């Protein structure tokens, strides 16, 4: 009634958190880091499962700070109650190919990560990192009633 | 309480279908064969009508499989008690339009779809079938409270 | 408990308003002229504030007509009782930089906007006006459990 079942797959998982009593959503962490070049999709393992209960919808959804400043585009998946296991992050990196060269990566708050080892990347190309805040999980009320086909609305 | 109406405007409408008593959502099917090419954006036409009840919103969203993997995003919508007739699926084949051509069509599983008339599409390029799950509906509770204009918050 | 609690931080800000006793959001307008050229970011201010109370989530999302006509993509922001003061419109022109230019900018419909003043812009740009319905506000209850780790999932 008041408990939500979550399960670890792996040692880089990191149990996502409600940071605030205020704080509607759950933090949810990335367990791979991933290069994303532009216009490229990938499903981002979490390495975490959930056991939402009948009668409720999860919304994994993108978080306001990192969609408004970088091109990194999450589509909100539903997560029923029969699908259980590694949750994934539906993404796409909505930078448009150029075809122009950089020599730095950007973050989940789109500054320059300057490495020591020099490398050319595509310019608009995107790091995700290990327990990093990319997505949130959010739960609510679904309604199932069972439908019936007719001619005609009424009431 | 326990009832959805649910209405078929035409021969090539399916009725939406809630596969198992865990599946929170119904799946959404389409009534008709669209070719989007390239950045092309369409109201794909369901030919399915719903009466949803006051205090409570429908969402028309997309599907995990498909838009995982495939360059359709469909802009989720949110039905009304009010709006009542054809549901369209709000819908954009997100891939870039790099002037390549192909004579492949895609699926909705991303596929290469073979056909025996040779025809030049534009590389990039969806074909959705008919009575083909694309979409589901997504029916959530909604809270509506009288607003009222205040200088300042309290409690 | 039917009550819901609305600023006005500015004078080119409005009210947002529901339509009739069946429109299940509210309409959020814009309180800035904003000129959005292919592929630009931008969080459109609103000027309203809001104060949702515990066990309830905003959803700050696209309007249906907007966004089918458009290439505006607004990405729905989820709206806690912790964050409050300007609302903002999480927006990006979705439309391809083709490098081509036009004499004409479009409006949330999609038509082209005659201005006296003869000017050149970049194909595929948008504008947007002072009170112009461009988004919409849901309010849904959402379920807060005290998550606990697992080893196995039980009922
Ligand atoms: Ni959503
Ligand atoms: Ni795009
Ligand atoms: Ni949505
Ligand atoms: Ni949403």
């Amino acid at each position: 009634t008041n408990t939500l079942q979550v399960k670890l797959l792996s040692k880089n998982a990191r149990m996502p958190e409600r940071n605030h009593k205020t704080d509607a959503g759950y933090d949810i962490f990335s367990a791979e880091t991933v290069v994303l070049e532009p216009q490229e999709k990938a499903v981002i393992k979490t390495d975490v499962a959930v056991s939402i209960p009948e009668g409720y919808v999860g919304l994994l959804t993108s978080r306001s700070g990192v969609s408004s400043k970088t091109h990194l585009v999450i589509e909100t998946g539903k997560i029923d109650a029969g699908i259980h296991g590694n949750l994934g992050i539906n993404i796409k990196n909505d930078h448009e190919d150029d075809k122009m060269q950089t020599i730095f990566l950007r973050n989940i708050d789109n500054e320059k990560i300057f490495e020591k080892e020099r490398h050319l990347y595509k310019l608009g190309s995107y790091r995700i990192e290990k327990g990093e805040r990319i997505a949130q999980l959010v739960i609510v009320p679904i309604w199932t009633p069972e439908l019936k086909q007719v001619e005609e609305f009424e009431s």
